[PDB]
């Protein structure tokens, strides 16, 4: 029946009709139904959950029940066999520098974060699913297959623990487990202002009535400020040099130090925030710190839309844009703004395009140190590399002159993420993200690949010839339907990125589907878009029009060679430009006079 009610996870949030800003969490954006998008509410799901039990219980739980009549392969065994690679000549994408793969990051973690339970805590549970692998509730263990080497190095499991899903938490029964979405759907900057209003002004520096943001006040960038320190403990940051003893960073986002280059791009967009509001107060000296931190907190909001809209999403989709985000027609406050469950996996595409290496740049953008050059692994929860070794400038660099990882067929997803993640709550470099991803599919009782290929009308291949035609590649459907059986049964995280990459494009047909599918509900569906009448000026929408990433690094660092264009591969000199031929953003057109 209409068990529209379930949501006691929630307050819920009367709603200031005329209020001209956007809450905190989301609520109030839509009006008829306020909840919509709002962060602390369930995953959309645009098809029916697919559990073991048609409840919770995720495949692969219980050594016996199968998947229409198959066994579904260990995760490891996939990553293992298909994911993996060794060779890391020839894979670096020829057309899109790092900072492509850096802004899917920034996007991604605006719309969508399903955490763990963190009841577990104050309980050895944790210790147990470490230690003794052994498979309960909400510990749901990455068992090694056979001739697995971390068998010899690492026990017989990593562990990992199921998502956090509403109405209860701990307790019985689901009309079927949906998990949670912990920050708000819209691309509204929740990752720089935060999705809780706790945490929000926990961020704001109200001793200034400035309406600034929180800096550091420990450690400064050539006088250019850093974010404020997480000063609760354990950190993982401080956990991976206790020498340096240096905590991750305090941003909106719970996920802001995983690896050196978010942290960097982070950093990028607090100063733009505390540039912004010291900016407005010359310009209009009367407008009190709420204002300050409201306006140029609806500034930074709209140019990451306009980066992400005019200059990501293009180059991701490509051929298939102008069919799924066709130009703006204005708000329609019938599209659903939630970020769909399998949007969450779909946006892991990211995975395939981190590369094994990051490089610190000098100002004739030429190795930085003699350790110019650093293995990924050791850039998790890595926050003393900026603070005691060069700033973010070296970092940003190396960001627009290197370049992203190309996907690639057989060489999928780096030994860096594959082999030696590190995790904040445990102590090793020796986990496999791309295993992860495929472990948190069966916990969110994802559809099999075939279904979401129905989902977005392209072929349902059922044949070893079927799968080989669409994949292109007679060895990757020969592995993974010996994994699998059936292309019912593929993962969708490996099902659409194992799909040849549409033209113009970072992906294949099904993962274009459901990305431009959710963008176009991200954009239409939004009350306070830029685009949108009324929420600005025109004279300002002709002023906001003018921003790039390449601006951004101008006003916010002390570099001044820069590309026009900072996502595709950009060589120095050729390609960068002087910042005085980039076009500022002008701020003219935000002038209150009095009455
Ligand atoms: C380390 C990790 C990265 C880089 C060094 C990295 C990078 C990206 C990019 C570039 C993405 C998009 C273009 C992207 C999307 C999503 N990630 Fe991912 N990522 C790193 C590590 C992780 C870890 C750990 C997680 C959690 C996975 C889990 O189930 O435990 C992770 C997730 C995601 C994710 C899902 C977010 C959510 O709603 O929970 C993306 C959309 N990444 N990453
Ligand atoms: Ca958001
Ligand atoms: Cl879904």
């Amino acid at each position: 029946s209409w068990e529209v009610g379930c949501g006691a996870p929630v307050p819920l949030v009367k709603c200031d009709e005329n209020s001209p800003y956007r809450t905190i969490t989301g609520d109030c954006n839509n009006r008829r139904s306020p909840a919509l998008g709002a962060a602390n509410r369930a995953l959309a799901r645009w098809l029916p959950a697919e559990y073991e039990d048609g409840l919770a219980l995720p495949f692969g739980w219980t050594q016996r029940k199968t998947r229409n009549g198959f066994r579904v392969p260990l995760a490891r065994e996939v990553s293992n066999k298909i994911v993996g690679y060794l060779d890391e000549e020839g894979v670096l994408d020829q057309n899109r520098s790092l900072l492509f793969m850096q802004w899917g990051q920034i996007v991604d973690h605006d719309l969508d974060f399903a955490p763990e339970t963190e009841l577990g805590s104050n309980e050895h549970s944790k210790t147990q699913c470490e230690e003794y692998c052994i498979q309960g509730d909400n510990c749901f263990p990455i068992m090694f297959p056979k001739n697995d080497p971390k068998l010899k190095t690492q026990g017989k499991c990593m562990p990992f623990f199921r998502a956090g899903f509403v109405c209860p938490t701990p307790p019985y029964q689901s009309l079927a487990r949906e998990q949670i979405n912990a920050v708000t759907s819209f691309l509204d900057a929740s990752l720089v202002y935060g999705s809780e209003p706790s945490l929000a002004s926990r961020l704001r520096n109200l001793s200034s009535p400035l309406g600034l943001m929180a800096v550091n006040q420990e450690a400064w960038d050539h006088g250019l400020a850093y974010l404020p320190f997480n000063n609760k403990k354990p950190s993982p940051c401080e956990f991976i040099n206790t020498t340096a003893r240096v905590p991750c960073f305090l941003a909106g986002d719970f996920r802001a130090s995983e690896q050196i280059l978010l942290a960097t791009a982070h950093t990028l967009l607090l100063r733009e925030h505390n540039r912004l509001a010291r900016e407005l107060k010359k310009l209009n000296p009367h407008w009190n710190g709420e204002k300050l931190y409201q306006e140029a907190r609806k500034i930074l909001g709209a140019f990451i839309q306009i980066i992400t809209f005019r200059d990501y999403l293009p180059i991701v989709l490509g051929s298939e844009m102008q069919k799924w985000i066709p130009p703006y027609q204005g708000y329609n406050n019938s599209v659903d703004p939630r970020i769909s469950n399998v949007f969450t996996f779909a946006f892991r595409f990211g995975h395939m395009e981190v590369p094994s290496t990051v490089s610190r740049l000098d100002e004739n953008y030429q190795p930085w140190g003699p350790e110019a050059e650093l293995p990924l692994h050791t850039l998790f929860f890595n926050t003393w590399r900026i603070i005691k070794d060069g700033g973010i400038d070296p970092l940003v660099r190396g960001l627009l002159a290197k370049k992203s990882k190309l996907m690639n067929q057989d060489k999928m997803v780096t030994s860096e993420l594959r082999n030696k993640l590190f995790q904040p709550t445990h102590k090793i470099h020796g986990f496999d993200l791309a295993a992860i991803n495929l472990q948190r599919c069966r916990d969110h009782g994802m559809p099999g690949y075939n279904s979401w290929r129905g989902f977005c009308g392209l072929s349902q291949p059922k044949t070893l010839k079927g799968l080989q035609t669409v994949l292109k590649n007679k060895i990757l459907a020969k592995k993974l339907m010996d994994l699998y059986k059936t292309p019912d049964n593929i993962d969708i995280w490996i099902g659409g990125n194992a799909e040849p990459m549409v033209e113009r494009g970072r992906v294949g047909p099904l993962l274009a589907c459901l990305l431009g599918r959710q963008f176009q509900q991200i954009r239409d569906g939004d009350r306070f878009w830029w685009e949108n009448p009324g929420v600005f000026t025109e004279k300002q929408r002709d002023s906001l029009q003018k921003v790039s990433f390449s601006r951004l690094i101008c006003d916010n660092t002390h570099i001044t060679k820069v590309p026009l264009h900072a996502f595709q591969a950009n060589n120095y000199p050729h390609d960068f430009v002087d910042c005085s031929t980039v076009d500022k953003l002008d701020l003219s057109p935000w002038a209150s006079r009095e009455n």
